[PDB]
């Protein structure tokens, strides 16, 4: 009914209905014009010549390794690069952000509102007489078929960029800060209402639940002592409300800022490590700072861990995860001549793409066990049993799953992937195609194009006919992987531009906040900007174990 | 005991204990240096030694009005120097924002918390010897004295800007949507979470009070109509709360966007005229899209008002009280290849000096009645007696009162201007030659400096003793204005920063906002970029009267 269920403007020219069959194109600023805004301006001609597709710059990235080790050991050159690479980078996000579940248009209810996921892609319209628009059959096949055929894990499949489980659950410790979806409200909803890097996995969502975290003494969060080892307080002891199977002891149900948490015991192996490393930079700050009460050195220790994450995740976690030879750097400096918005609202698209579950292996392995999905959740005995050293040395050992090149979703979690499926439909996710020319990628022209090979093509015509008609969440994970990668080119395209935002935005990384008095002086700065996963690790860590993302 | 207590770092840089008896400037990025950051580096020298004084800016944009007269009539150049007004215009606002009300450091805290208003200054600390910091007496002066002996009207001094009283009421209903303070919390706490101009006046802060304030159908209000004429509508029909003494009847209960607003009848003059504002856009859209729904519509509209609002603001309220010759222009254009944050949180200093109740006449003048305070607190029957054409002929007519210059306050709200002296005192504010500094200006000193003259100034003299102890609010409202103006430069020079950010911050003024199908086309587009307060008069009142800030 809607004469924009077509998504007919092109190039992010945005769609606006003139009558009850009629539309208008707005074109203005995106360099082209005419109906669909396909016509490019002269200077767009030009630009369009010259840039470099993003399969090019990953070879680039990803070759000439002799040449990134002199780059990187040449500091003004290193910042250069890494200043292009971030001004190259942002673009492509709405910030203020537009759209969202309940809004193909621009409203201030979606502006204001800082319940919802955001969306890069409005929403297809309800009046529309397809899923997708108007192409495609009446209603999407069948999600349990597509997840069955395509998506579940026959054999597993290792990653060949040799991800680790250290890897895999700090990416889900990491991202399950800002993916926090409210399912009384629906999957369109967040109840993380700072749309990003807050730490509040650590130190709680609202006030009265840090509060109950904290122990008001030296700045310090409250945690116990087990067999001379440091783990979080219980749930008997703090009234923190978390989720827990009612089988499980009181003297197990540790309470950490996100709820979550006691799902498994590698969430809660990250969240105790944190919960060191918070206490540990409070011990540090009141001896550079006698004469701080306990509210200060809490803040500030805070704002040094949330400095401490950013740091991390740009220079070892999205390091290795990229596969560049480049050395990524975390340095705010880089873009304050540059414009910049400093703030996020976290895009449903972004918590869609980061369902990374073909990551889990069949079993955990820990010391010489190996643990079921069944004996593994929901048990934090297992990690008082082993302790936190053999957690981080077992981790740093077992290899993590493939995530593009399909059919690696371990069966265990079978009704997530579906449930992935059926939500991305239920907040009216435009196809596949749509979303990489909002990426500006080339639209795929066949299923054979977007998985590289012809079994899992086949299946997937047959279960769609139209490749215009393909889903973005399926996509991601049968995408053909860059050559030995992990992921494709939709999920690094999408996730890039996402992540960026949700790590530069940061006040933190702001003129007024990057300065060492923020953070307690030249000791608080300095931890922040010397942070590494292996420091992380071998600063809270009894016997300073060697970690890393990959396995070595 | 807090060694910062003194406020030693100066231009702009932070102030940190190091010990119980020590601290430490961070210079970072102020262009000085040295212990107290006060040694310029050479590339500061430059550029100090040939600003110009904000005095000596106001005098040249206050003068020459024929060579104004020239660049108001050249496009390429009016834009030109109001791209240059906008970019010198924002450095001084700290975005995003530090300091509140209970955090003189950095904290997640402070940022994170939309409740506080924020701090350009951050507060005296607890432990201070004195109120100021280190100067004065253990006590600032009696505030009541401080009241009847310098703020207190003899006397009306009318405005010899000509504001009238159009211009009062306008600046009250306005700046009424971000200025909400939260009583139940204390002064330094907001109701208005959006932090500027979301006209939540007319729509309501929060979802349930706008849906109780819509008619849902053509997007429009839900209002009544009164011997013909339309007003908004009853407590009784809508249900939303409003605050007014128990015995006003039912029928005049009248029922906004803001709680408040039957307090005074020009504030519902105001309301009524943006109710009909609204409720005509959504006609004009409707024409335009006869295919679109109620809430596109209402959504739709509430944009293009916020957009018009925006407008009026800086073309004619801020253009009427500036007293510039060159016109100022609202183009969100001029800021898109600028370095600039889209984004606001309202400061409670701005609040603070908005505090104009010297406007206020003695006596309300409608048609060949003088309604006194008693007579027209809510009143709104004094609104339905005379109309709104009589309304605006008579508020239009009516000259303001002058706010700087001293002994000009009503003494009708006497309680009004000893609370602000008192509530500045408990947000524990620093002094008034502190906020010159940091907004760029030179310490007065001495109180007849302040004043331009010799009687109030040595009233102040023998209550405070010492210049460098004057507070910010009764010094803004003594001060000696500039010539024939309303305000002096303390005034101009905090409020205008402040102001920029909240019109400017706005989302519908970045790019991705900023076109026309945001506002429904070209037609919702033209009513922002055309808008003005004659033709929001013209439009929406009957007769069609002639309205200005200016009594002219
Ligand atoms: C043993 C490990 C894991 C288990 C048992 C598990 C299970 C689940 C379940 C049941 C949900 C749905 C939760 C809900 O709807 O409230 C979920 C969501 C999610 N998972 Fe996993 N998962 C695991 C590991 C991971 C990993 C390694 C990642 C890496 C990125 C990840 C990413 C996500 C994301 C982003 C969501 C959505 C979060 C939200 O929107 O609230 N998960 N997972
Ligand atoms: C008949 C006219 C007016 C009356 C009866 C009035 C009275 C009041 C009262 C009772 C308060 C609350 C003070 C407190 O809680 O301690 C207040 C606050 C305030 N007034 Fe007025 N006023 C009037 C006109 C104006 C005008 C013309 C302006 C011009 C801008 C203005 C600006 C303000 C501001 C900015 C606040 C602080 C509001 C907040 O933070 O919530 N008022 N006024
Ligand atoms: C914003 O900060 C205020 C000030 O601390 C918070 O209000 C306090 O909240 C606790 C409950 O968590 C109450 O016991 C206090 O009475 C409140 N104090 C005041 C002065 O109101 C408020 O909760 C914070 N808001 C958010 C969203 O965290
Ligand atoms: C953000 O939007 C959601 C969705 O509209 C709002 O949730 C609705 O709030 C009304 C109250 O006016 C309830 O009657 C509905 O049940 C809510 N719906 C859902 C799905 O929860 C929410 O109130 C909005 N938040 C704010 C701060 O306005
Ligand atoms: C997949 C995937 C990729 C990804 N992120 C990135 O590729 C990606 C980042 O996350 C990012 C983070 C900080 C500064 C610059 C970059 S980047 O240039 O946009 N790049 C390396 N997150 O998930
Ligand atoms: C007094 C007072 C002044 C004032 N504002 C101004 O002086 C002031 C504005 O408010 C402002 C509004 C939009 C764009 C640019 C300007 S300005 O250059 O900062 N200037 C004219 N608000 O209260
Ligand atoms: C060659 C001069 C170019 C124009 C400069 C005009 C400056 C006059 O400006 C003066 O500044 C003083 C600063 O305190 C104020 O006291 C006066 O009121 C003001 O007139
Ligand atoms: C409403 C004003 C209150 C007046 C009475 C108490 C004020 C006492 O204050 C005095 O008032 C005089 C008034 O012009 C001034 O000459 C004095 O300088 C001032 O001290
Ligand atoms: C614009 O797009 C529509 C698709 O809805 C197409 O039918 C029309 O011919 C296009 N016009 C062009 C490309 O000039
Ligand atoms: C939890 O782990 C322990 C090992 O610490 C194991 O003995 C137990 O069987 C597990 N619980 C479940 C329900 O599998
Ligand atoms: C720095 O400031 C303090 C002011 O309290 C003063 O004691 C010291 O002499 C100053 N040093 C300078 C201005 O070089
Ligand atoms: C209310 O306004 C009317 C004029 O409409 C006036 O005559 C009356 O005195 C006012 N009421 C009070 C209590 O002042």
């Amino acid at each position: 009914a809607n004469p924009c269920c077509s998504n007919p403007c092109q190039n992010r020219g945005e769609c606006m209905s003139t009558g009850f069959d009629q539309y208008k194109c707005d074109c203005t600023r995106t360099g082209f014009y005419g109906e669909n805004c396909t016509t490019p301006e002269f200077l767009t001609r030009i630009k369009l010549l010259l840039k470099p597709t993003p399969n090019t710059v990953h070879y680039i990235l990803t070759h000439f390794k002799g040449v990134w080790n002199i780059v990187n050991n040449i500091p003004f050159l290193r910042s250069l690069i890494m200043k292009y690479v971030l001004t190259s980078r942002s673009y492509l996000i709405d910030s203020p952000p537009t759209y969202n579940v309940h809004y193909g248009y621009k409203s201030w209810e979606a502006f204001s509102n800082l319940s919802y996921y955001t969306r890069a892609l409005p929403p297809v319209a309800d009046d529309c007489p397809t899923p997708m628009g108007v192409k495609g059959n009446k209603e999407l096949p069948d999600s349990k078929e597509v997840l069955e055929k395509v998506l579940l894990r026959r054999e597993f499949i290792p990653d060949p960029q040799g991800s680790n489980m250290m890897f895999a659950f700090f990416a889900q410790h990491f991202t399950h800060q800002f993916f926090k979806t409210d399912h009384k409200r629906g999957p369109g909803f967040t109840r993380g209402l700072g749309h990003g890097v807050d730490l509040n996995h650590i130190y709680g969502e609202t006030l009265d639940r840090q509060h109950k975290l904290r122990l008001f003494k030296d700045g310090k969060l409250k945690y116990q002592v087990i067999g001379g080892e440091v783990y979080p307080p219980t749930v008997k002891d703090t009234q923190v409300e978390m989720i827990y199977p009612p089988h499980i002891p009181e003297n197990l149900q540790f309470a950490v800022g996100q709820e979550v948490f006691g799902l498994v015991p590698g969430l809660m192996m990250y969240a105790t490590i944190w919960l060191r490393e918070h206490n540990r930079v409070c011990d540090i700050l009141k001896q550079e700072h006698p004469e701080w009460g306990d509210e200060q050195l809490f803040q500030t220790s805070r704002l040094i861990l949330i400095g401490e994450t950013i740091k991390i995740v740009i220079e070892d976690y999205v390091q290795h995860l990229s596969g560049y030879h480049f050395k990524l750097k975390f340095d705010p400096e880089l873009l304050f001549n540059q414009q910049f918005q400093y703030q996020n609202r976290i895009a449903s698209e972004f918590n869609t793409l980061y369902h990374w579950h073909p990551l889990l292996p069949d079993t955990f392995n820990i010391e010489d066990q190996e643990y079921s999905f069944k004996q593994f959740l929901y048990n934090n005995s297992i990690l008082l049993e082993h302790g936190l050293t053999q957690f981080v040395e077992s981790f740093t050992r077992q290899i993590a799953g493939r995530v593009a090149g399909g059919r690696n979703v371990p069966i265990a979690v079978q009704a997530v992937a579906k449930a992935s499926i059926d939500q991305s439909r239920e907040m009216k996710y435009q196809s596949l195609n749509e979303y990489r020319k909002r990426f500006s990628l080339k639209p795929y022209t066949s299923f054979e194009e977007l998985t590289g090979e012809k079994e899992m093509a086949a299946e997937l015509k047959a279960l769609y006919s139209d490749i215009d008609v393909m889903e973005l969440y399926p996509a991601l994970l049968v995408e053909k992987p860059r050559p030995d990668a992990i992921f494709g080119e939709t999920m690094v395209e999408l996730g890039a531009p996402f992540s960026l935002k949700g790590l530069m935005g940061n006040p933190i990384c702001s003129p007024q906040y990057w300065k060492p008095s923020t953070f307690g002086g030249e000791v608080g700065f300095k931890i922040i900007n010397t942070a590494s996963i292996q420091s992380l690790i071998c600063n809270n860590v009894k016997g300073c174990p060697f970690t890393s993302f990959n396995v070595q």
